[PDB]
């Protein structure tokens, strides 16, 4: 009864029935959904007994400044009683000292001698699925740090480990003996549809991840039919006996008098090692030759799509698998030691620490035992020098690499790249990523989620550690969830996704249930988004907010809108929505803003999201995540350049959730220069500045210019690093705190070289209003120069995170030339004396733009 209703809630919010599963009747398939549901269950049963404080570190991960005295002011309750407490406490005191205070003031009010001790208890932020807890100093937290800036007071709740405690329950659940060259038959091809004017060619190219096993092989060339037959014999230059485990076989049939039709690869080896034998039918996708990077397995749509046959030869009389790992050992224990000069010792030190010539290739494999004890963090470099066509070569790599020492996070990043598809490499990549902190890891995510669709396999090593830190803390498995979910109308991840999806909910039924009431809320936002788009063709604006406000005072509306979790940060409570204060924006999409509000929470419940369906949110979502990770980097460097690090977070198909940021408006609105108002102006250069001056009276504009002047320097990097172009005051925004940041991100990576840009406006506010200010603006350009310098510091991060996002299929991040704008915007190539005068170049063309509507 209960196992029929979780089943199909599982097929409603994965967004495909699991019956669909099923009747594919795949045992790879079958396999993964009985391992995996059996992994995700064994997660649950270890964490219905966790301790509670251990219960608050997977629901409630703690929320710590990138870093982690002075009066502070908060107010803090218990659970069972409206009564607060206002105490003085500072900064540098831990949350434990907070607790006994809170209590002793509990103690004289009640009059009695309280048996309860600080350590029994957790602080939760009002209204939040936030807590402070641990010993940690209360300025070291996210929630004071913010409450710091805004002059605002922190209010707290304090929850006794039997109120935890009461949560924890309710939320309760032999090859290398065959030595002939690797051939194929090509049978025939189905379905394929093309000009009968040209004659139809089907090129095949035996990879191991980007690189080529052997020359490609060509079919002869056969007339255009629906049914084309080929009944050929195609010959690879290499033995079945070097063909490594990760051998995948690529097609692409096409038309000639190069026309691309379509495409088709597959794994040579099964999930269980053996090498494939018998008759293959390769459900092809459509093209725009040769894709090594596509996925290994056929086209759902087996209607429409492109059917070519092929027949996999039978090598032996008996099935044959890939040699066992203790076979690999024994054959890469045996072979010679790197004994070579000192001049070659200087030239391959020169080349480790520095793409090599062929010579210099061959220095570094026969040397690779010096690489092993000298070089570790050289692995990369190795792996690509190694000779994946030759089974000898690969087993003396392997016979190092299990001996090898484990490498830091960021070594770890670049092995997870296409570049090293061997199971090994990948068991050894995640071996390295596993002391990743939960920070880094939500950090990296989003990355991490795009190598799933690189994986030539179900059941991966990255997916199981994936599954088990998302069971292991509830932000995690929130985010892991709406990435892959977000993803199910694509075709090509959504068996991959579904399946990892259902897994994750076996583990989780309370959170399963929790994500629901999300989708729910998502459902009726797109019908009421798609009322809007009508209405908003037939009637005035006031009359189709009032329409949208009726829609949503319905009971359907108001019951699915409202008391949820934000898909933008689960911390986050949605939970009355203010219907007078929802709206639509007037662009072409009509995206709604809806406006929510909590007694519970305050001033920290009036929360907003901005729902948008029809555009693409993937790249807003990237663009932000990577300005989010600098001014993490910054931080850590003791730099706070002010950023507004808000939510965006794709959930759809052409549909997604962005951050309302109140107290924010556009440099365009602002720059209207409205009449009877406090920011009107005597010259458009003022508005600005007089809108900065009405929202900070008295020496509050000091602290404004400040904040706008460290945005501003870290917005003017992040975009000139990022390359993010069709920069206008439209989507540009400024808080009435003076901080400054940036909405809409349609292009980036040049698509070209996107220069810095200064702009007279923010340099007319930079500069207190007057015409020169060489003190203000010359340390503004220290923020610009300081903020550059440490991001280069980190360039292999940025490149090794934008080469795994190669896999997610944006068109504007599709090849080397994306990532060479990086390499170039960062001048990774220079030194930082040299990469620091090139950015003084750009930075004075830049002012010497700025200066055009100076002189004007
Ligand atoms: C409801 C009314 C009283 N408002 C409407 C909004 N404007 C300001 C405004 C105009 N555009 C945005 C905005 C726009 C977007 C936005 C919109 C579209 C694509 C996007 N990609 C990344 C951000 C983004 C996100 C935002 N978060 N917080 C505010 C925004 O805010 C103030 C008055």
């Amino acid at each position: 009864r209960v196992k029929k209703l979780i089943n199909s809630q599982i097929s409603l919010l994965i967004g495909k029935g699991l019956h669909e599963f099923d009747s594919l009747r795949d045992p790879e398939v079958n396999d993964f959904r009985t391992k995996m549901r059996q992994f995700c269950e064994e997660a649950a049963a270890h964490r219905q007994q966790l301790g509670w404080v251990e219960w608050l570190q997977y629901s409630f991960p703690l929320q710590l400044e990138p870093s982690a005295n002075r009066a502070l002011l908060v107010n803090v309750k218990f659970e069972g009683s409206e009564e607060s407490f206002t105490f003085q406490v500072s900064t540098k005191d831990m949350p434990l000292a907070l607790m006994a205070c809170a209590l002793r003031k509990k103690a004289t009010v009640f009059r009695q001698p309280l048996v309860e001790q600080p350590e029994e208890y957790a602080l939760q932020v009002n209204g939040r699925h936030e807590y402070l807890y641990g010993n940690y100093p209360l300025c070291h937290f996210q929630y004071i740090c913010s409450c710091l800036h805004s002059g605002l007071t922190p209010h707290l709740t304090m929850v006794h480990s039997s109120s935890i405690l009461a949560m924890r329950d309710e939320q309760s659940n032999s090859l290398w003996s065959l030595e002939q060259p690797f051939s194929i038959e090509l049978i025939e091809g189905r379905k394929v549809n093309a000009d009968e004017r040209m004659k139809l060619v089907v090129q095949a190219g035996l990879f191991h991840g980007n690189e080529m096993l052997c020359k490609t092989v060509s079919s002869s060339e056969v007339n255009v039919c629906s049914e084309p037959v080929w009944k050929q014999r195609l010959e690879f230059d290499i033995s079945v006996c070097d063909l490594p485990r990760m051998a995948r076989l690529c097609f692409a049939l096409y038309a000639v008098v190069d026309c691309p039709i379509a495409w088709a690869n597959l794994m040579l080896f099964d999930y269980k090692d053996q090498l494939k034998t018998g008759e293959r039918c390769l459900y092809m996708w459509p093209s725009v030759l040769l894709n090594p990077a596509g996925t290994v397995r056929g086209n759902p749509n087996t209607e429409s799509a492109a059917a070519l046959v092929i027949y996999l030869p039978e090598v032996a009389p008996h099935p044959v698998y890939f040699p066992a790992l203790e076979k690999i050992l024994e054959l890469g224990r045996h072979g010679e030691r790197g004994r070579i000069t000192e001049e070659e010792q200087l030239q391959l030190r020169e080349i480790l620490e520095r793409e090599l010539y062929e010579h210099e290739k061959d220095l570094v494999w026969k040397m690779r035992h010096e690489v092993q004890e000298h070089f570790p963090e050289a692995l990369a470099r190795l792996l690509l020098v190694t000779k994946w066509n030759k089974h000898e070569d690969v087993a003396q790599m392997l016979y190092l690499l299990c001996s090898w020492p484990e490498l830091p996070v960021l070594s770890a990043l670049e092995l997870l790249d296409f570049s090293f598809p061997d199971c090994y490499v990948g068991s050894f990549a995640i071996k390295s990523l596993r002391k990743l902190t939960d920070d880094e890891l939500f950090q990296y995510l989003l990355q991490l989620v795009q190598v799933l669709k690189y994986e030539s396999y179900l059941d991966c090593e990255l997916t199981k550690f994936l599954l088990g830190r998302a069971l292991a803390n509830r932000k995690i498995g929130h985010f892991l969830f709406w990435h892959l979910r977000s993803e199910m109308h694509v075709p090509s991840v959504a068996l991959r996704f579904g399946l990892i999806m259902e897994a994750y909910c076996r583990g989780s039924t309370h959170h399963m249930k929790v994500l629901m009431k999300q989708g729910e809320a998502l459902s009726k936002l797109k019908a009421l988004n798609d009322f809007v788009k009508v209405s908003s063709q037939k009637t005035t604006k006031p009359q189709t907010k009032e329409m949208m406000h009726m829609c949503m005072r319905q009971e359907t509306y108001m019951e699915a809108l409202s008391h949820l979790q934000s898909p933008l940060d689960p911390s986050t409570l949605l939970e009355e929505v203010c219907v007078e204060q929802c709206t639509f924006m007037d662009s072409k999409m009509k995206p709604l803003w809806i406006m929510y509000s909590s007694e519970e929470a305050g001033s920290a419940g009036n929360v907003g999201i901005i729902f948008k369906n029809g555009d693409d949110l993937r790249q807003d979502m990237l663009t932000l995540q990577m300005i989010q990770l600098m001014d993490v980097l910054w931080k850590q460097e003791g730099l706070d350049l002010r950023m507004t690090p808000y939510g965006c977070l794709p959930t759809g198909d052409r549909t997604g959730l962005i951050e309302v940021v109140l107290h924010s408006d556009t440099i365009a609105n602002i720059q209207l220069n409205k009449s009877n108002m406090a920011a009107t102006a005597a010259f458009n250069k003022d508005a600005l500045l007089n809108w900065l001056k009405s929202k900070n009276p008295g020496e509050a504009l000091d602290r404004a210019i400040e904040e706008f002047t460290l945005s501003c320097a870290g917005y003017c990097v992040a975009t000139y690093v990022l390359g993010i172009g069709d920069r206008h005051s439209d989507n540009i925004m400024i808080r009435e705190s003076g901080q400054l940041f940036h909405i809409d991100f349609g292009h980036f990576l040049g698509n070209e070289r996107v220069p810095f840009i200064l702009t007279y406006d923010f340099v007319h506010v930079i500069q207190q209003g007057k015409t020169n200010n060489s003190e203000k603006f010359e340390r503004f350009r220290g923020y610009c120069e300081r903020a550059y310098t440490i991001l280069r510091r980190h360039g292999l991060l940025f490149l090794h995170l934008f080469a795994l996002m190669r896999a997610a299929g944006l068109p504007e991040l599709s090849c080397s030339k994306d990532i060479q704008y990086l390499k170039d915007s960062l001048a990774l190539g220079k030194t930082e004396e040299e990469a620091l005068k090139h950015f003084r170049v750009k930075f004075n063309e830049a002012l010497r733009e700025s200066w055009k509507t100076k002189v004007n």
